[PDB]
């Protein structure tokens, strides 16, 4: 369900699939950004 | 600050991304972010 670990753990996984492909930096800033807060949301769950 | 043609690249590569995500959060940002480099880009035709 929304927000639980496992979806936060494949939206990671998809961030950083893409930044292993990205590299214009303003994308992949873009990409940095979104990974940070996804990281955040899955260290909050302790 | 921006240049034309270097945000028509970044454009290409947001759109190679596009083909690629599955997440609905990670194709929601980028679509926000082809919308921002879209809109920027006309701006810059239109100061050429």
């Amino acid at each position: 369900s929304h927000m639980a670990s496992e979806e936060l753990q494949k939206d990671l996984e998809e961030v950083k699939v893409l930044l292993e492909k990205a590299t214009r930096k303003r994308v992949r800033d873009a990409l940095t950004a979104e990974k940070s807060k996804i990281e955040t949301e899955i260290k909050n769950k302790m």
